[PDB]
């Protein structure tokens, strides 16, 4: 079955320039008997390749290409089924963009290429080609943000309590600064939030979720606290199945020596979406009281920034599924960069969570993320502040 | 109940400089007895104002401000309930941003106000850093444009269980018609709601699919040419007989049309509820060669997570996001982000329900080039309607 594969990559500027002549001669000669067609674009620093052929033949070739030491930062942009070949000729075509001016490159592409009965601008492949020609260095990973240039550098449990809390830090690595702490619920035996809520009767889970926060506020009250935000997770139901849940949280946090502005509530969009008029009453009560709110797991389940027409949170936490393998996904790169920009324009804080690798941290930083949560920096610490690992040079 | 109101605006660059001394002086003197506080930022071309006070007082004030001839392009950025007054003891005060060094303006603000964890402060920072971002350019001012006149030919086609109205999707910068969208009508000329209500509930999926033959027949006889044909389908009507894609393929080819010429429109709200069955339809569409568009993008608040699963050829920005975009900083930020994301992904963006020049101008400023709405073209029963173009 005919398939299209589109990727971008970049060269090593430190090494001798790649023989473009030998590359394209051997490519075109290998591709032809395998039924592989397409075009290669080169701007002096970046490669852009469109590959056409069977799914099995493109998977075999991309594996060899990803593995090729001539280039790095290989980012897949498109991979889908096709009805016709766009490129024709007994081999791989190549354009050195540096030697074309203004729109001569798009002119040479359109010489031998077929884009159907409608205008070429109606083809996604052509639009992706145009975007690389007009502005290719856009998602080119900067040299200081190359992952290869980076490397990475006590408290007891409480079984007597009905619940305990683990703390995970939100960090800003550029200033080596802890931004805030998120409280994660744990069972008396140190079990997960799943295990904890499973032990609670279903009709009592909303009330338990709200009242467990008294133990989170108390813990935060005994810690070197001072002036970091405390994020707590709540179901929206737990907030409005109660006569004054906002006022209850208010009394509970103030008795622990915390401030309204220091406490942030984390809810997801999936949880909120079914009940806007119910939630907007709760958010209003939170705002007036002085408490903050984040939209958590933004990317998982129902997620869109058109949600921001209903209300604007103080913070948006980008889901770990958008963060996962962002270094190779053109789709995830575009989406996260879009979130960063929208929130910057609206004055909404952005946190990327589930950050596990340097490659994730580096690419998230290139698209504008400054606040990070994940195992790479700091793991959740039961009833205390865990150690933070900072990325250092070399 | 305390409320915060934040907006930005632009001066008239060809008119004499307004005495801002007298403006702010009178403002501060009027604001304080009414329980209104805040500040004004000025960079030479743009204003940025924070207003604090009751919902009633700020409503009354902002209404006078919106009608004020001293400025234009008033864009509301924030309106929400507030915990406390950030500018207590300051009815109104102006800061000329050109009179400050790099962090100087922000440090002055903090010395007289009552902080990066505050949304108001972050919005203040954004205007100080890059305030010219959503500043509407001079050639894109609504007053610099005017719509043109011009002839349609609607025709009743008998012996059909349904008819189709055609509305053009246009590119005004090239005065070019991109595509035509087929909108179903009853044999009498009634709405899509009027048509489907006459069909039995369990036969509505089949009817939706089968009716498309009459849309292809229309398109082939209009000569179509190098134009796309957009058709509206329920996802359910696509995974329903086993050969639904193949049926549609046979029907369009017999009409003289090409696969790449036909685009399928499914709404964001209906797709998200059935990813699992839509996936096999997606494979068949791309093997066959037909295109896919996500319609009403934004209406189900799940467009971003949808682009994670699959990438359509086109998205059509919901008419609600287009509505009042000229005064909504929220919608301006959202649409501009969507446009930027789609540009990176190679997805075509079309704005829906474009009714006014104000909408078209601000849509243009955030990157949109394809437009659908009553401003340019109204739906025409079984034919190509007349198209109005904006002229400078
Ligand atoms: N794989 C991976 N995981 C990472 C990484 N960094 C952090 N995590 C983890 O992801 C979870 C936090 O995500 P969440 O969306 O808050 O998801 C949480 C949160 O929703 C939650 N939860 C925690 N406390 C409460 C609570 O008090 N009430 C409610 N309703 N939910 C809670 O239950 C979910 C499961 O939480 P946890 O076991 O505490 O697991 C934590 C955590 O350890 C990473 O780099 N990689
Ligand atoms: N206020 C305003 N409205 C504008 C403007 N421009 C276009 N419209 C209109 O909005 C509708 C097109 O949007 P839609 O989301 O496709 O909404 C359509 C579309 O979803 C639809 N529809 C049409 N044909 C079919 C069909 O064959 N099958 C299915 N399932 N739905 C269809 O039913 C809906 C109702 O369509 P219509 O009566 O044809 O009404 C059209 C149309 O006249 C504008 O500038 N301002
Ligand atoms: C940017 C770039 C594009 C490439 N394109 C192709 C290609 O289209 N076809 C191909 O066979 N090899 C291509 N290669 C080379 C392969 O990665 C790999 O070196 C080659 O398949 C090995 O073949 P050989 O050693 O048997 O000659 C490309 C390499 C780079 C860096
Ligand atoms: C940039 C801008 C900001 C303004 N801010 C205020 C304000 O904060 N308070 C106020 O009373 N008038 C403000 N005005 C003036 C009002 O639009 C309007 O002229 C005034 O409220 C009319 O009331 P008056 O006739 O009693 O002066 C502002 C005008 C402009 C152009
Ligand atoms: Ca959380
Ligand atoms: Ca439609």
């Amino acid at each position: 079955m005919l398939t299209t594969l589109i990727y971008r990559s970049q060269v090593h500027p430190d090494r001798p320039p790649v023989d473009l002549d030998a590359l394209v001669h051997r490519a075109s000669s290998k591709n032809l008997p395998l039924g592989i067609t397409g075009i290669l674009l080169f701007n002096g620093l970046q490669f852009f390749q469109v590959l056409e052929g069977t799914e099995e033949a493109l998977e075999s070739l991309f594996s060899e290409i990803q593995s090729d030491p001539r280039h790095r930062d290989v980012v897949e942009l498109m991979r889908d089924y096709s009805a016709y070949r766009r490129f024709h000729g007994t081999g791989m075509r190549i354009l050195d963009l540096r030697l074309f001016e203004t729109d001569g490159a798009l002119e040479e592409i359109l010489r031998f290429s077929t884009f159907g009965v409608t205008e070429p601008v109606n083809d996604r492949m052509f639009r992706l080609l145009s975007a690389f020609i007009a502005d290719g260095g856009r998602y080119c990973l900067p040299e200081p943000l190359q992952p290869s240039r980076w490397m990475m550098m006590a408290p007891q449990h409480l079984p007597g309590q009905p619940c305990q809390f683990a703390l995970q830090a939100i960090v800003e690595p550029a200033k080596k600064r802890v931004s805030s702490f998120e409280a994660l619920i744990r069972s008396p035996t140190g079990g997960s939030p799943v295990e904890m809520f499973a032990a609670i009767a279903a009709e009592d889970r909303y009330r338990f979720d709200l009242e467990s926060k008294a133990y989170a506020f108390a813990l935060a009250g005994q810690l070197p606290l001072g002036k970091h935000q405390l994020a707590i997770n709540l179901l929206p139901g737990s907030l409005y199945h109660h006569p004054d849940a906002v006022g209850w949280l208010m009394d509970s946090l103030l008795a622990a020596g915390l401030r309204p502005d220091q406490v942030l509530i984390e809810v997801t969009e999936t949880e909120v979406i079914t009940c806007f008029d119910q939630f907007r009453k709760v958010l209003k009560a939170l705002r007036v009281a002085g408490m903050k709110l984040a939209i958590d797991d933004f990317g998982a389940g129902y997620s869109g920034l058109s949600l921001l027409t209903r209300f604007q949170p103080d913070k948006i936490k980008v889901d770990a599924e958008l963060v996962r393998d962002i270094h190779i996904s053109g789709t995830k790169q575009a989406i996260v960069a879009s979130v960063v920009r929208c929130c910057e324009d609206l004055g909404i804080t952005v946190v990327a969570e589930g950050v596990e690798t340097l490659e994730e941290w580096c690419w998230l930083q290139s698209v504008g993320i400054r606040l990070f949560q994940g195992f790479l920096f700091s793991r959740p610490c039961l009833n205390g502040i865990g150690e933070i690992c900072w990325p250092v040079a070399r």
